[PDB]
């Protein structure tokens, strides 16, 4: 049983989808080290995901995300957010392919 999308949407998909075509793009050519480019996912990260649906981009729309995280994220505290399926991306999941990959052959050190 596999439905269209759990979650992500469609445009996200195309998002996702030239996200990843640039990203791979330049991340791939270039590697990684992107001051100037991560600083900019940093900054357009969070304006992205709040923006989208928090203070940024039309009020209403916003407002609308806000009661509904509200709710949502209401019944519980601190967060509480999907991750658990690993069926698309995997966040826990790639998540941790990346810290183990780090931990395996990469300039990383534990937060001493």
């Amino acid at each position: 049983m596999q439905d269209t999308s759990s979650v992500v949407p469609l445009h996200w998909f195309g998002f996702g989808y030239a996200a990843l075509v640039a990203s791979g793009g330049i991340i791939g050519y270039v590697k990684a080290g992107s001051v100037p480019s991560l600083a900019a996912g940093l900054l357009f990260g969070s304006l992205a995901g709040l923006g989208a649906y928090q203070l940024s981009q039309d009020p209403r729309n916003v407002w609308v995300f806000l009661a509904t995280s509200g709710t949502l994220a209401g019944i519980m505290g601190m967060r509480f957010y999907h991750s658990g399926k690993f069926m698309p991306a995997g966040l826990i999941a790639g998540a941790s392919l990346l810290m183990v990959a780090k931990v395996g052959v990469s300039m990383f050190n534990r937060p001493h």
